[PDB]
């Protein structure tokens, strides 16, 4: 517990949450679970929901530290981003080792019908695909690209969609930081395209893994993606190096400037347990302490 919590004051500037990363691990040590039940109102898993995490031997299901995760939202009324269904990272061999295109695309379908069905109604948003674009805008070199083009993100969207017509389905990236960014043109491009074929996608997630200044690009970069024929943009992998307060306010305040914005993740609670842990890029430090950071969002949000 902080004193003062920011998920409540961001509610009341018409914000829907702020939110961190979390898992059983974290929720069952030290201060975390705290903390979120009295500062935040919305919790992604760090790695309980990716497919090398749920299946990575080929038919054997680990959904546990998923459920346990749903469970944690549900009983204490934090809404959930589910992360990550499509992603070239974090993934099992035997999807990386497919060869044909009909092969992976029907795995694609299995896949995301089986773990968005398991949930359904139960998670506001999902992370239908991630860091799918280089950083000049074209599509990322993986699996899923190189079998099946574009064509994966069609069919990744579309099994999501039918698997839970109510959740929120998001594309989501890093380095959608500066305006007129070629990741961030090549996103609006694919994205505005991909809509007007009919495929679903929701919203816009910008990861916004930032070093010092980067906070001075996000107002930029999210009025750009909100032209984008999405519904939402979200904020949803925050750290910034250093956690500079001019960074983290600038990163909010970008938010509460762009009405498609529902709201910002950071990516972990404490410092000591950051996947940056080095660059200590949090807003609670490693005896679980607000930094100044949390104090001046607390401050601007008053
Ligand atoms: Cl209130
Ligand atoms: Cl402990
Ligand atoms: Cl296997
Ligand atoms: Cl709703």
């Amino acid at each position: 517990q902080a004193s003062q919590s920011i998920d409540q004051l961001i509610k009341r500037k018409g914000k829907l949450y702020f939110g961190t990363a979390t898992d059983r691990g974290l929720l069952q040590r030290e201060k975390n679970a705290a903390i979120i039940q009295a500062d935040l109102g919305q919790v992604t898993p760090e790695n309980s929901m990716k497919w090398q995490s749920l299946e990575n031997n080929q038919g054997q299901l680990n959904w546990g530290d998923a459920d346990y995760l749903v469970n944690f939202a549900q009983q204490n009324g934090k809404s959930i981003r589910g992360h990550t269904l499509i992603w070239h990272s974090q993934l099992p061999a035997w999807v990386n080792n497919i060869n044909n295109a009909d092969t992976l695309r029907q795995v694609i379908r299995t896949h995301v019908s089986t773990v968005v069905g398991r949930y359904k109604g139960k998670i506001r948003a999902w992370d239908v695909v991630n860091e799918i674009f280089n950083e000049d805008g074209t599509l990322r070199s993986s699996v899923f690209s190189r079998l099946l083009g574009e064509e994966f993100v069609s069919i990744a969207f579309r099994a999501a969609r039918d698997a839970d017509p109510s959740a929120r389905l998001y594309i989501n990236d890093y380095n959608l930081d500066r305006a007129n960014y070629g990741k961030v043109n090549g996103l609006k491009t694919y994205v505005s395209k991909w809509i007007s074929q009919g495929v679903p996608i929701d919203g816009i997630g910008s990861q916004s893994h930032l070093s010092g200044g980067g906070g001075s690009g996000t107002l930029g970069a999210l009025q750009q993606l909100a032209t984008v024929p999405v519904t939402e943009l979200a904020i949803t992998e925050l750290d910034i190096q250093g956690a500079p307060t001019t960074d983290y306010t600038q990163v909010v305040q970008a938010c509460l400037s762009v009405s498609k914005c529902v709201g910002i993740t950071v990516w972990g609670i404490s410092d000591k347990d950051s996947w940056r842990a080095s660059t200590n890029p949090l807003l609670f430090d490693a005896n679980f302490n607000p930094k100044p950071a949390y104090n001046s969002i607390v401050g601007i949000l008053q």
